[PDB]
């Protein structure tokens, strides 16, 4: 179990490093990805990234409309056409709060498992909303930064 850092950290707004080759496959990632299934369940997240641990990795875990649990290294999204589609976002580290966010419907993402194999995967919906949420923490983004719909930002016990 890890603490899980809240909006103002610095360490959330930081770029994450790449998973280098030498940990593919090790039990230092290994014990990583324990340690964040662990946090994320004792708090009863769908998601969480890497950075919300401090760990300065581009490593996200997700799952639970159904997502299969996946853990996802240097990730890359390609969005697979213009539509956007509206959504109610919350997250770990900035608690009490929810917003509505738009992104993309359709997205193909790639990246590697944790043995260094390829992932490549096309999706839409709640999947592909999650995988873009996860993946923003790796460039520094919390979703208020994504917001254009203020009207809908506010506190869970309000909204
Ligand atoms: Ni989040």
């Amino acid at each position: 179990i890890r603490e899980i850092l809240k909006m103002g950290d610095e360490r959330l707004l930081r770029i994450a490093q790449p998973v280098p080759s030498e940990l593919l496959g090790s039990e230092e990632l290994q014990r990583l990805i324990d340690d964040m299934f662990e946090t994320m369940h004792h708090v009863g997240g769908v998601g969480l990234a890497a950075p919300q641990i401090g760990v300065d990795l581009q490593l996200v875990i997700f799952g639970f409309p159904a997502v299969p649990p996946t853990i996802l290294l240097n990730p890359r999204i390609t969005p697979l056409d213009d539509e956007m589609e509206e959504g109610w976002e919350g997250c770990l580290s900035v608690p009490g709060l929810r917003g509505a966010v738009s992104r993309h419907r359709r997205i193909r993402y790639q990246g590697l498992d944790p043995q260094g194999q390829p992932i490549d995967r096309s999706v839409e919906g709640f999947h592909a909303r999650v995988v873009q949420h996860e993946c923003d923490h790796l460039i520094g983004r919390l979703y208020p930064s994504r917001i254009t719909d203020f009207s809908k930002f506010g506190f869970t016990e309000v909204l």
